């Protein structure tokens, strides 16, 4: 149930060198998706893991030892915006490459922009409800709770 989700969290996390900040079984409790994408950012281009949890989205470069990944950053779901690009957009936010089956990720705390390409339109539109769901199930857990609290 819960708790041997919990274990697989902290299973997961041990897969990832450099981890910073909190960890995953204090503030999450599902994994909703995890896959490659493309990621375009200032001053990078390259290939990243992306892990969507329960209010987190981490990503990582991709690396007896346990250690699959190579932490990269994170976002709390709650200051990150998502926008659409569609294809053939090409302009500074993609470093002047052509995006197809992209978007763009905003962490508002950082006020940092990058832009996520996947291979495949199945595999944005993957992504882009994943980013729906896990908005959904979190926006419903915190208005319940306040509703709760105002009632």
């Amino acid at each position: 149930g819960e708790f041997e989700k919990l274990e697989a969290l902290e299973q997961l996390q041990s897969h990832i060198e450099g981890w910073e900040g909190s960890n995953l079984t204090d503030i999450c409790t599902q994994l909703l998706l995890q896959g490659t994408l493309l990621k375009i950012s200032a001053g990078n281009i390259q290939e990243r893991a992306f892990f969507l949890f329960d209010n987190l989205l981490v990503y990582c470069k991709r690396k007896i030892n346990g250690s699959l990944y190579i932490f990269r950053g994170r976002i709390n779901t709650e200051v990150m915006e998502v926008e659409n690009v569609e294809d053939g957009t090409a302009d500074y936010h993609s470093n002047g490459y052509t995006v197809t089956n992209g978007w763009k990720i905003h962490n508002t705390a950082k006020n940092k922009w990058f832009v996520c390409m996947a291979k495949t339109a199945e595999e944005k539109q993957k992504w882009l409800d994943a980013i729906i769901r896990e908005r959904e199930q979190r926006e419903s857990l915190k208005l319940g709770m306040e509703r709760d609290a105002y009632v």
